[PDB]
C-alpha cells in the first residue's frame, strides 16, 4: 500500500503537482474518515490510491474503493468543496477491469473520476474528469 | 455472518415475504457479482444484509457496504429491474451510526434504500424508500 502511494506521489510530482497532505484528514458530521491532498495553480485535488492487487477480487476491491469514493466526494463538497477527488488505478487495471462493461458503466454513471497512473514507470498517463 | 443473515431472512417470513433466491447470484457486463431475493404480493426485492459488528469502524464497513450497494443496484437495473435493493441495517446501528449527520446525509444523497431490522426480535421495523 505504501508502495503504490510512493509511486503516485511521484507520478503526481513529475507532472508538477504540489503534495500539500498525506494524509488528508476529513472529519464532518460526526465521523472521522491515506488520501492524497495536491495542487497545482490554485487548481486543488484529493487522490484516492488503489493498486487492485491480484491478491482479493478485482470487484471485492472496487466495492469497497467506489464506496470510499463516494463517501469521500461526499464529505469534501462540505469540508473543501474546490478539491476535486480522483481514484487512482493502475494502468494495468485500467485496460482490463475498468475496459469491461460493467466497471466501465458504473464509473461512468457515478461520475468517478480518474487518475490512471503507470506503476512501472511511475507517471501520470492520463486524467478521466 | 450467517447468523445476521438468518435473523433478516426470519424477519422477512414473519412479515410474509417469500425467500426466492438465497443467495441472489448477478453476472452482468464481464463481472461475476450472499444477496437475499424476495417478493410478496409480486413485489420483488433484494436485500444486502449488513451487520455493522464492532470489529471494524462503522466508517470502514460503510464504505464497503455503500460501494456493494450501487455497484448491486447498478446490476439489478440491467438484470432483473423489477427488483428493488435494499441495504438491511440493524436497529440499534440505525439509531446511533445512521443518526450521525455525515451517513445520514450521503444514504439519502444517494437514494440508499434500507429495511431496519431488530436483531433480538428477529421482525422488520421499518422499511425507508
Ligand atoms: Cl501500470
Ligand atoms: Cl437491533
Amino acid at each position: 500500500r505504501d508502495v503504490f502511494h510512493e509511486v503516485v506521489k511521484t507520478a503526481l510530482k513529475k507532472d508538477g503537482w504540489q503534495i500539500t497532505d498525506d494524509p488528508l484528514t476529513i472529519s464532518v458530521g460526526g465521523v472521522n474518515l491515506k488520501l492524497i491532498a495536491a495542487e497545482r495553480q490554485g487548481q486543488k485535488i484529493a487522490v484516492e490510491v488503489k493498486s487492485f492487487l491480484k491478491q482479493s477480487s478485482a470487484i471485492s476491491e472496487f466495492h469497497t474503493a467506489l464506496g470510499q469514493f463516494i463517501n469521500y466526494r461526499g464529505a469534501l463538497r462540505k469540508v473543501e468543496p474546490d478539491r476535486v477527488l480522483y481514484l487512482a488505478v493502475p494502468l494495468t487495471t485500467y485496460k482490463t477491469f475498468f475496459q469491461l462493461d460493467f466497471p466501465k458503466e458504473i464509473i461512468i454513471e457515478n461520475q468517478v473520476k480518474m487518475l490512471v497512473y503507470d506503476v512501472e514507470q511511475e507517471v501520470i498517463f492520463q486524467w478521466i474528469n
